[PDB]
């Protein structure tokens, strides 16, 4: 036990002694109770002495720096255990030690910085609600001594290392030091005058000042009001900064040509300004000079210009907070009340004419000039929107990208928000800036892909912020200019960029087009032009922009425009093939979806039928051709070409049906019969393929194709069933034939052949139809239930899709077709329960959630919707089975996520035995489990006893009385969910393994706060136009 270490440090010879030190530290961490008091005191004594020996000479210090480092680490390690108990003296000892030699003082500072790092790291995540303040107040007296130390040290020092370490320590202790002690003392003057100017001390000095500025003064008068001191600090520091940084100096170009220290300094400056402004802004506003506010914000802009993601993130956050605070002032105006006259700003959207408010005494005007710059920079720092699918790769060529980092996306949202607020503050100057940049992009030869892109992205992203009129004018100019750019600039790249931008913009402005149809027509034809170009990305974006525009402005296409002789949709239908010539099938599907929206817009039923007919003319004709061909021989069906084609037709129909909805029935009835026959055919082809080539045949491409076909058909059927309005007809006409086609086949098919999409379909049709599938339910269970289960038993993990969809199917059945469920054979029920229980016994959170949900719905339905004898027998077996399993799962370290439902489930279980209401108490289920277990009659008593027996297994450290109280708590709190689950939660927390398990148990409490948060965010955002995307409405 380290006697050999003492001898080691001296007698040896150096890696080995360090290793021994690490063993020592690891042991002290490992053990603390075992040591005898004399030996603990002794080890502290000797470690202190050995520290002292190297100290007295700076040469020895620099020579032994690593050894000193490990020594200090061991010291802080022991310190965490020993110091909180009883060691005030150490601090004073350190005070006397710094007043001994320079070196000793340095080491002391390093030590303080280390201990502070170890404790403060633990306490800075705390948010400093109540705890950090109390700790501060308790150790205030010692901290004062520490201040006298740091201050006088700062005054006496001449050695760089001393000053540096001192400042580091001061930084670490800033929050903890009494604020009054800080402010009354001329510490600030000392920091500014000597060290801030010195390059070496400058960064750390600035970080300290930043921390002081950030310091919350939650009492304006509680101790004293420190606004006056802070103002002096900010002013003088700002002046010094002005001296350090040239006005003419351009940060953007300079910054890349800089080392780590300088960049870190700029970061420190941004953090400083942002922190101070965030916490104490009105102070500078009220100042008469006004120069410092504007100068600081100008610095903020210059720094914001710099191309660095971190710095820019900081600046951006502050800018957002500022512009929100400024805007909400306008929002809180009495002028809102005069919205009726047309005056002021509506609660909705629409930026007000800036001129109307210039006569007001408002904060915004103070920043007027600054704002005019900010917008520009915000335009310059705009990023690629969600909708845009193409980007120039580093190498050169334009390419298509599916998704981007979340970090980029949230950045986009924040920047958009800022741009919107800026636009609201002054729509005119905004319009002027964007118009200028636009004119330069078109003719001014300020042209670059980057500039054009960011400008256009900014333009599109301000939709609904501007009132319809200014928006109208501006958009007219923009559209003309971009069309000009579209035809003038050539080459795949240039045209791709221009087209992309114009498509995004027109995508973002539906309302303008609604009142100005000619532009709508023009941009549509231009979309087709873009569609025919070589690059796939422009095709995709053309189709997507088209579907957006169709979605928002569907009604106009059906209507007759005064300009045109016929409805535009009619024009589209005839030329549809020519348009879709170059398209990939997905693009085609999207197209047909948009057209589907347009068809959905039609109020006239017969015309709707006609339009739908002519719309599906091509897929229907192709379908008929294929039907004839397959009718002659179904061998053609098992050909890659045919499979892919049929799949395409099906997907097209899916898109169309998805957009049109309830009025798709004329189309489907036509196709419906032949689909069933195709389904039966393909299935039969599979049965032959397997018989010839064994069960392995399913792996081969042909069978995979057949299954693909069947799946597509089913997906179409599902879609239409979702959209249906006439449930009775669907039940009568579609369902029996559908089940006739799918079920017996599904049963007879081999496991390889069986497809989960059938189960998905059953789930969907039962979900929509509800109590009309009840008659058909026995047929489904007969053909599905027994065979599917055996696919789970033999193979534990296999057929996961089948697993999830089987369970979800059962959930749908019980949830929607309960009265039908009571007819099941008793044997099947146990399997149902087993599946339900396993569903919880899995690592996947979602399927588990669904499982516990299903069990809950089950027992609830048994209680509330069933006769008492049926229910009480049901519980006679399943109450015990379920309760047991639920407890097993809850008690496990894994499956913590399920707690949210688990909590409720138990609550219900107890609810059925002893409720908290009733003049004469109402028992949901009277009789209990079979006699062989216990002949002892009584529910509550047996429940308590049994729960105790199970609980003793979990943890034996519990008193029988603890169990007793817990059970009673469970019984009385069955009425209130929150209280019950909380008590259970804390009770679980008490356990050691659960203490180390952390807290997943707070799931519900997390959910509620996010619900309210999002509701608030959406509420304030709705109050401001532009913040809501049209599609999000």
């Amino acid at each position: 036990e380290d006697p050999d270490a003492w001898l080691m440090v001296d007698e040896i010879l150096e890696q080995t002694k360090f290793l021994a030190l690490q063993v020592l530290d690891n042991v002290i961490m490992t053990r603390w109770k075992v040591l005898p008091r004399e030996q603990c005191q002794g080890i502290r004594n000797f470690v202190v002495q050995y520290i002292l020996q190297c100290s007295s000479s700076e040469e020895s210090l620099r020579t032994h720096r690593t050894l000193l480092n490990k020594l200090n680490l061991v010291l802080v390690s022991v310190l965490k255990q020993e110091w909180p108990h009883n060691w005030p003296t150490f601090i004073n000892e350190i005070v006397s030690a710094c007043h001994s030699s320079l070196s000793v003082c340095e080491n002391n500072m390093i030590i303080l910085r280390l201990l502070s790092e170890e404790v403060f790291d633990y306490s800075a995540d705390q948010m400093t609600s109540t705890k950090t303040r109390n700790l501060k107040s308790t150790m205030c007296a010692e901290f004062s001594m520490i201040f006298q130390l740091c201050q006088e040290i700062l005054n006496s020092a001449t050695q760089p290392s001393l000053i540096k370490a001192t400042l580091e320590t001061l930084l670490r202790f800033c929050n903890w030091i009494p604020l009054g002690y800080i402010f009354e003392t001329p510490l600030i003057d000392t920091l500014r005058t000597r060290f801030l100017e010195v390059p070496e001390f400058r960064n750390v000095t600035l970080q300290c000042l930043t921390e002081i500025g950030g310091l919350q003064t939650g009492g304006p008068g509680q101790p004293h009001t420190y606004d006056e001191q802070l103002i002096k600090m900010f002013t003088e520091v700002l002046t010094t900064i002005s001296n350090i940084i040239p006005l003419q100096m351009d940060l953007k170009a300079t910054y890349p040509n800089s080392n780590s220290r300088d960049q870190e300094f700029i970061q420190n400056l941004a953090l400083f300004l942002t922190s101070f402004f965030t916490m104490h802004l009105p102070l500078i506003e009220n100042l008469p000079n006004r120069d410092f506010l504007t100068h600081g914000h100008f610095y903020l802009i210059r720094i914001s210009q710099i191309d660095d993601r971190e710095i820019f993130k900081i600046c951006l956050d502050y800018w957002l907070k500022l512009v929100q605070e400024l805007y909400e002032e306008m929002q809180s105006l009495p002028l809102n009340d005069m919205s009726s006259m047309g005056l002021g700003m509506m609660s909705g959207g629409g930026a007000p004419n800036p001129a109307l408010l210039e006569h007001y005494p408002l904060r915004k005007h103070k920043y007027k000039e600054v704002l005019s710059n900010l917008r520009v920079v915000m335009i310059e720092k705009m990023v690629r929107p969600e909708e845009v699918l193409i980007v120039e790769n580093d190498e050169g060529e334009i390419v298509r990208e599916f998704v981007k980092d979340t970090d980029s996306v949230q950045l986009y949202k924040t920047i958009r928000e800022c741009l919107v607020y800026l636009t609201h503050l002054d729509v005119v100057d905004m319009e002027q800036i964007m118009t200028e940049k636009l004119a330069r992009q078109v003719d001014g030869s300020e042209w670059s892909w980057h500039n054009c892109n960011v400008l256009c992205w900014a333009i599109g992203s301000i939709s609904m912020a501007m009132n319809e009129e200014t928006e109208k004018r501006f958009l007219v100019t923009v559209i003309k200019d971009l069309l000009g750019l579209t035809e003038m600039k050539r080459g795949k790249d240039n045209k791709a960029v221009v087209a992309s931008n114009i498509m995004y913009i027109v995508g973002q402005y539906p309302r303008f087009l609604k009142a100005h149809w000619k532009f709508l027509k023009t941009v549509v034809n231009k979309l087709f032009e873009f569609m025919h170009e070589s690059h796939e990305g422009v095709q995709d974006m053309a189709c997507d922009t088209f579907i957006k525009i169709a979605k928002q402005c569907r009604r106009h296409f059906v209507a007759l425009q005064p300009s045109e002789n016929e409805p535009f949709i009619e024009e589209i239908i005839r030329n549809i093939g020519k348009i879709t010539c170059d398209l990939t099938p997905q693009q085609v599907h999207t197209f047909y979806e948009a057209c589907g929206y347009m068809v959905s817009a039609q109020g006239n039923r017969n015309q709707q039928e006609r339009l739908l007919a002519e719309l599906m003319a091509i897929p229907n004709a192709a379908w008929d051709e294929i039907i004839k061909a397959a009718t002659m021989n179904p061998g053609i069906l098992h050909e890659p070409d045919t499979i892919k084609i049929i799949g395409n037709i099906m997907k097209t129909n899916v898109s169309a049906c998805s957009s049109i909805g309830p009025y798709f029935f004329p189309q489907i009835g036509r196709l419906y019969n032949d689909m069933l026959q195709m389904y039966a055919a393909t299935s039969q082809l599979i049965s032959e393929a397997v018989a010839r080539d064994g069960e392995i045949a399913t792996k081969m491409p042909k069978v995979r194709g057949l299954r693909t076909i069947k799946k597509e058909i089913l997906k179409l059927v599902e879609t239409f069933v979702e959209k249906a309005e006439d449930l009775q007809a669907v039940r009568s006409q579609m369902i029996p034939g559908l089940l006739d086609s799918v079920l017996v086949d599904y049963n007879r098919n081999v496991p390889g052949a069986r497809d989960a999409e059938v189960l998905k379909a059953m789930t969907v049709i039962i979900t929509r139809l509800q109590g009309l599938m009840e008659d058909q339910v026995p047929a489904i269970m007969e053909n599905v239930f027994e065979c599917t289960l055996d696919m789970i038993n033999k193979d534990f993990a296999e057929y996961p899709e089948h697993r999830v969809e089987f369970f979800n199917l059962l959930r749908a059945i019980n949830l929607y077709c309960f009265p039908a469920l009571l007819k099941l054979d008793n044997r099947q029920f146990k399997f149902v329960i087993d599946s339900c229980m396993w569903a919880s016994k899995h690592d996947n959170r979602d399927v588990e959630t669904a499982g516990l949900n299903m069990c809950l719905e089950l027992i609830n339905n048994i209680a509330e919707k069933t006769d008492v004898q049926t229910c009480n027998a049901f519980f006679n077996q399943f109450f015990i089975r379920i309760l047991q399993d639920v407890f097993f799962v809850l008690t496990d370290t894994d499956h913590k996520a399920g707690f949210k439902t688990q909590s409720m489930l138990l609550m219900r279980l107890f609810y059925f035995v002893h409720p908290a209401d009733g003049s004469a108490p109402k028992i949901q289920g009277p009789i209990y489990q079979p006699d062989q277990a216990q002949p002892g009659t009584g529910n509550r008593e047996f429940l308590a006893n049994f729960v105790g027996t199970l609980l003793q297994n979990a943890f034996a450290n519990l008193t029988p009385l603890q169990i007793t109280t817990f059970v009673k708590d469970c019984f009385e709190l069955n009425t209130q969910y929150d209280k019950f689950r909380v008590v259970l939660r804390d009770f679980l927390i008490s356990l050691r393994e659960f203490a180390g398990d952390n807290a997943e148990l707070y799931q519900v409490e997390k959910e509620q706060q996010e619900r309210e948060a999002r509701a608030a965010d959406l509420e304030r955002r709705s109050k401001v136009g532009g913040l809501l995307k049209p599609s999000e409405l």
